[PDB]
Order: C-alpha cells, then structure tokens, then sequence
C-alpha cells in the first residue's frame, strides 16, 4: 500500500519477473521502508545483485550488517572473500551453473585475511565475483589477479544491473569497486586515562585496529595526534606493531575488544608474551556485551589468555579498580598486561590516587563464614549483595594470573566450600585456574565455578542477559543453593 | 683455523668487518659458506651485504624467516614486518638517526599480517627498509606505498653494498627484492587415511597452509591434485575457506600444527564453530614437537579449543586411534572436530578397522586401587609403566571435550585421587577440564594435573624435553609420590 512496487514482491525470484523500468522506485520504496525498522547505502546494490542472480541458488555472501538483503529474502568482518572462494570452488565441482558473489566493504578490505583470499584466488582462479562497496584505484587488485572494473556509481541500478549481468557471465576473479554514501562508560574512564597518562608521558603510545569509537580514543586522537595509531581493521599487525615499539622503549598501549583479540592470539603469544615485551592490553567489550551493533560477547579472553606464559591479566571490578590497573600494567616492566573491562558505566566508585598494585593479590571485601566468594571482575555488586545474604566471604580477586594462591589456600582452609565468579567462559576460565590451584595443593575443598555457560550467547540487553544466565544477585544465591543442596 | 678461513678470522677476531676491504667481501662469503657446511645458507651475501652497510647492532637488523639465520648468529656472535614498523617508529621519534632493516622470505610475506604490515607502512611511511629473499614485479609494493627496487643477484655480495648503500641513505618505506638459490609416523598415518578416504568418496578436501618439510601430504597431493589446497602461509583464510566448503556440501579437512592454529583462533570461532560447520582439524605438531626446525611447541591447543562451544577435541594415544578419531570427526556432522597428534612415529599398535569412536568416552585399560590415572594422548605407554608400579586404575580418555562425565566421576567415587596426564599446559588443559567436573558435581577428590608447566619450552629434542619436565614414567611416579607425601 506505502511501498506498492514492493508489495508486489515476496521472494526473490518474483523481483526477476519485474519489468527492469521498474527498478529505481523500488529502491526508493525499499529506502524509505528501512527508515520505519543502518546499511541504506547498499540498497541499488542488493537490488540489482538480487535481479541479475539467481538467488537463493546463486550464492550471495555479505562480508554494517546489510538489512535490505535480509528484506528481500526473508558478525566479524572480512570474512566473505573466503568463504566466498570455497563456495565458489564447491560450485565449480558441483557443476550445476551455480554462480557465486561476495561484498566487501571498505573497511573489512583492509584486513590481512581478506589479503590472504585474494591471494589465493588470483592464484586457483574461481569463477567469483568480489563487489567492493567503496564508502588507477584497481592496480592493485590487478597485480592480485582480479579482472578489475570500476569505480562506477554504486547509486545507479540500472547501471549496476547491466554492469553485473556481464560481470556475471565472465570467467575467473572478477573485482567490482562501486561507490556509495555510576554513570562513565568503561571505554571513557580508559579513554581518560590515556590522555591523563599521554600529558605527563612522552612514551605512551596508543593503538587501535579501526576506531569503533566504542574505545574511547575520540579525544586522544585529536589531543595527541602523532602518538594515537588506527592500523585500520589489522588486530594482528596492531599487537606486533606495539610489540616493536615496545622494543623501542616506548610504551605502547592497544586498546582492542575482547572478540576482536581473538584474531590476535598469535601475535599475543609469539611476538609478546614469548619476548616479554610489556605491552599493554586494555580489552574492552569484556563479557557481556549486549546489543552493540555487531559485537559478539568477551567470553573466552580470561579463557585463552591465562593459559599463556609470562602474561598478565586484571580483572577490574568498578571503574576506579579500572585506573588502578590500567596505571598498574603501564608502569610493570617485565612482561605484557591485560586489563579487560565490559562495554557499559560502572559504579560510580570514588576515583583514588594511582599507585601501582601488588601484583597478584587479591582483597578481602567481607569476612564471613562457611563459604567464600571470589570475585573476577564487574559482578561484585552482585556477590556483595549475596554475600551479606549468605553471610559469606567475598573477595575480590584482582587477578586471574597471577592468582593468589596463598589467599586461596588460606579460604579453603577455613571455609568449606569456595564459589568463583565470573564474565567469562567457565571452562578454562578463571575460576577454573583456582580449582587448579587447590588441586595442585592436594586441597580438596569444593569449588562452585559461575560464569557464562558452554553455548554462544544470543544477542539482548546486558541486563537480561545477566538474568538470564543466573549472573544477577537472585540467580548467584540459587545456584549456590541449589550445589549445596 | 687460519688455514681454512683467513678471511673469516679475521673478521671474528677484533670484529673489524666494516674495516674490510670491499674487495675480499666475495671471498669471506666463500669461506662463510663452506664453514657452515664443515659444521640459511642462501643468506650468506645478504648478511655480510647488510652487516658492512648498516652500523649494527646501533642500527636493528630483524630477521622474519623460516630458518635460523646461521649466517647472521656467527657474525654476530621480534622476528616480524610489523615489528620493524614498530622500530622504525620508535627509531624516528628517537632521532638519533638510528635505522631499521627487515629480512623477510618469499613465504612469510603471503601471511595476511605481512600486508597489514606494508599497508600501514603505506601510510604513515616510516624509514624502514624490507628485503625479500626470494627463492622460489614490484608494482604490487609501489602500490602498497614502497619503493620498490629489483629484483637482484641475492648471491652477488658487491651488487648488495652499492645497492644497499644508496636505499641505506633514502627516506620512506624501501622495498628491495633479492633473488637466492610398519612404524608409521602420525604424518603419515593422516596422508594414508586422507588418499584412502578420497578414493572412495568425492567429498573429501585437504587444505594445508603450505606444505612444510615432514609432510604427510605429498602422496595426496599427487593422486588427487583437484582436491589438494595449498593456501600458502595463509591460517585465516584456510580454515575459512574451508567453512565455504562445507557450506557448499563438501567435506574439509584442514592439516595445520597446533602453534600455527594459534593464527586462526577467530576462524575457528566465528566461521566454523558459532555456524556449527563440519570441518575436520588434523592437528600435527601437537605437545612437544621437540626440534622439527622453526616450529613452536604445540604446547596450548587443548586449553583454547576446550573453552570454545561447539567443538570437538580428541587426543588419539596410538595411530590405530588416531585413524578411528579422523575417521569419527570426518563423519561428525553436527559441527567441528579436532584431532591432535604428535611429531613422530607410533606405537605399532594393530590398525583396526574404521568406526567411529562413541562421542565423549573413554576405555579402561586398567582396574587398580586407591590411584586412577586419566591419560589424555600419547603418553600413555608411560603412564601404563605407572599404572603397573602403583598399582593404579588406568584410563585413555580419548576426548577432551566432551569429556566422559560419567567415568570421572564413577572414578572418582572408587579411588581416593585422580592423576590427569597431557601434553599440553595445564593451565585450562585437558586435566583442568576434569577438575571442573569434579567441582561442578561438588565432589571433593585431589587431582594431580600433570602436563607442560607454565612457561615456554626451550628447544631440545622430544626424548629429553620430556625426561626434563618429568612426562616419562619415572617423572610421573616422582611427581605422584611427592604430591602424596
């Protein structure tokens, strides 16, 4: 009725029977729909590329999160290139016509896997088209073995339609570049910090793979612009990077999210933690991330990193423990920290003096009786309140490596059961490494591990997410109820 | 001796190598060479080129390549493109006029993070000179940012210096490109197993990033070209291209060691295990890889795979289950499955036929008292000899994840302490995951965790790495008697 060209449509293969006059007013019909629900620049391609296809057959791979394709038929980046090679090989084999495209984006480009696909296809050759959504220039992918084409006006889909029905036809790698049009976050306490550090240091240096903005870095960058370094959407050049500046005595600082640390692994354990190079790791995004765009959850960075030699890691539970450890890891010298902290404000705790932390030792918050609870990270409130409920022992524990071990062997020996908490992955998480400790010791004592559970986490509000799991002072108290029942 | 290498002694006797005549460097490279072969020998004009050129050490000379760069230690007596950008940085703002020299092969520099590396260095171009030994034109640098100069005779000393001179004195990223010249091991039990499988079923696809000396991989390559992947130095994209694969209803089995896994972590992640994706992991390399040539021990594959969802992780303890646990993961359709498995030769064991393992059990293989011992892989011979000493239960766990539940804790309710046994560290490792069902079911049995102590192994070979860290039996006993005392 509003969108008339786009009532008449409920698959794709319909969209085909239309007329190709018809095209340009269903985009616009399409645009103006998105607005009563953001990836707007994309709608002349998804309807010229969703004409000229033969979809859902022909396979059709977006590399943010393009909401018009989703539309007409019913995430980390630069992964399209090549899961789109091996679509496009299988097709190949299969031997059915099938055809096989992918898009890219400007920024996922950059990344050194995206180099890695179009190497590999420059080299074996698939019948693939790539579509780089932009926003001589192809050179570039020229010298990578792509048939090379554009720019040309992403906006125009008549002009996209016949660009692409000949692009389709062709053989071998295809490349078309189109253009188109408490109450303080965590990201801002560590933003703070860094110029409040960067003022009174010459030796700071901060790195960012790509600046979501999510890190806090805006006003770094312009009040510290030759020592601020976006190494666009390269995770793995950004930790060598600071390694070599480490090298160099300079003191870097690579503020990354927790998921996006995972492409990084690498470089943390070879160029890093193997050198002893002491870079610092502030991980934002940690644990439960909520609905922030297309982040997936900080769940298993406690996990892969403190199975790693010679590495560090904090776990701050409110945003002035943030500053302490963030100063604390800044000013350690004989190896790399991480301090990881959620997306989100924090408590609205008193900013303290810095002063470096003793290394490895956790705080006794609340003695009591029976049980203890150890704490690691931002649910503290949540153990506070079960704590006084219980009349149990909390500790917030600072440190998942190094643990403290004669804190945990003094609780076990007066208490009879231990209950650890965390944001993070329970298996090989941190509450995992103090049942480590306890056995190690011949320490038989019972540990409750709570964290996130073995299952990827949907996407929702932290809040309901945290109830969800049983990470709220309601859940906590039922599971410790129900293990010692 | 004098009589050998007069030239040479000369050098190493008051480090006078920059004091040389230019006219004896062709005769010190002679007589470099044929001193390591009276003991990278392709490097041998390429080093001195660069040690009479730049004023090292003040000037950093990194070497980013696939063997030990012998040539530069005897002279002489991070390892990365991204590192050097680091230096170069970090050398510039020091302005001291100190320079940074990168040696890069024609291998290393396909890995996706050696792009990351030149496209940075694209933009903020610091003065960095990289040289590519290639041992297998540059429109592709010069659009990456570089000056691009070559190629060049890599053997011809004199052509070095006066090449390397002039770029030594220019500004900006540098690009010069030099030309140079019955006991079946598990490698080989997984190359036999792939041939057989593919010649009787079209499915199967083996992808490898690059195929590294001791390769099981040869045979298949030649039988079965049109279903063999050589990504190059390239992680990332093997372990995505094949979710494409498998999205295109194929079946892929990606052969990767398990310190180079490290570089695909968020592959594995996000593009196989969240999509729930059948690709199969032949993970070679695994525990102490001893002295293969520049390969890290794979020393932390069953701590970060353990903690992901969705993931299968099996530790065969003899080739016979080893080709039962392939057989298993490749026939595994629910999602993806890794089997790990040492360098080396087996065990003789019988090769049984093929059936697949039941999903998260393990096989008693000893019925003992007071002691049970839970082995997870290869070391079971030794922890067979223990079992016999004391007496002990003995159990080949078989997976790591899922683990068999019910046995530990039937185990566990019959014995008065379990022992875990891995190669593999045992922070977050397969013994770890023990103790965190133990904990969960609140079930208060020690568990001695034996496995790879938390720091990196030095190099040395498998034998007497593990004598060293006490994962022969007479270790293991030691280790169980002092731990009970």
């Amino acid at each position: 009725a509003k969108y008339p060209t786009l009532a008449l449509v409920d698959s794709t293969q319909e969209l085909r029977l239309l007329p190709k006059e018809s095209l340009p007013k269903l985009c616009d019909e399409l645009r103006r729909y998105l607005l009563d629900s953001s990836g707007l620049g994309t709608v002349e391609l998804t309807v010229a590329l969703h004409y000229v296809y033969n979809t859902p057959f022909d396979r059709l791979i977006w590399d943010h999160q393009a909401y018009p394709h989703k539309i007409l038929t019913g995430g980390h980046s630069s992964t399209s290139i090549s899961a789109g090679i091996g679509v496009a090989i299988a097709a190949a084999k299969e031997d059915k016509q099938r055809r096989a495209v992918c898009v890219i984006g400007d920024g996922a480009i950059t990344a050194g896997m995206a180099f890695e696909a179009m190497n590999h296809a420059g080299d074996i050759k698939p019948d693939l088209l790539v579509v780089l959504n932009d926003n001589g220039p192809g050179t570039l992918f020229e010298e990578l073995g792509f048939n090379y084409i554009g720019p040309v006006d992403g906006h125009d889909v008549l002009g996209l339609v016949s660009t692409l029905k000949n692009m389709r036809d062709l053989k071998g790698p295809q490349f078309l570049h189109i253009m188109t049009k408490g109450l303080p976050s965590y990201s801002k306490i560590f933003g703070d910090w860094l110029c409040e550090t960067a003022a009174k240091d010459n030796k700071l240096m901060a790195i960012t793979p790509a600046m979501r903005e999510g890190s806090g870095m805006v006003e770094f960058s312009k009040k510290f612009p030759d020592r601020y370094f976006d190494v666009a959407i390269a995770e793995q050049h950004a930790v060598t990077f600071a390694a070599g500046l480490a090298i160099g005595d300079y003191k870097p600082v690579v503020a990354i999210y927790s998921t996006f640390l995972q492409r990084a692994y690498d470089q943390v354990i070879h160029d890093v933690a193997i050198q002893k190079l002491p870079v610092l790791f502030a991980i934002d995004r940690a644990g439960i991330v909520g609905a922030d765009g297309q982040t997936h959850q900080g769940a298993f960075d406690l996990s892969f990193l403190r199975c790693i030699p010679d590495m560090v890691v904090m776990t701050p539970s409110d945003e002035n423990e943030c500053r302490q450890m963030l100063y604390t890891g800044y000013h350690y010298s004989d190896g790399p920290c991480a301090v990881r902290y959620p997306r989100g404000s924090g408590t609205g705790a008193t900013l303290e003096p810095l002063a470096s932390l003793p290394i490895g030792k956790g705080v006794v918050k609340r003695q009591g009786e029976k049980i203890a609870i150890l704490n690691f990270g931002t649910l503290l409130p949540e153990a506070a309140a079960v704590a006084d409920k219980l009349n149990a022992t909390l500790v917030d524990m600072r440190f998942v490596k190094p643990l403290d071990t004669a804190l945990i062997l003094q609780l076990a020996g007066e208490h009879d059961a231990l209950v650890t908490l965390e944001e993070n992955a329970i298996m090989g998480g941190a509450g995992s490494g103090v049942n480590e400790v306890l056995m190690a010791h011949r320490r038989a004592v019972p540990v409750l591990n709570i964290g996130l559970p073995d299952y990827f986490i949907p996407q929702g509000t932290q809040e309901e997410i945290r109830a969800d799991l049983g990470l709220d002072a309601a859940g906590i108290e039922a599971k410790i109820r129900d293990w010692l029942a």
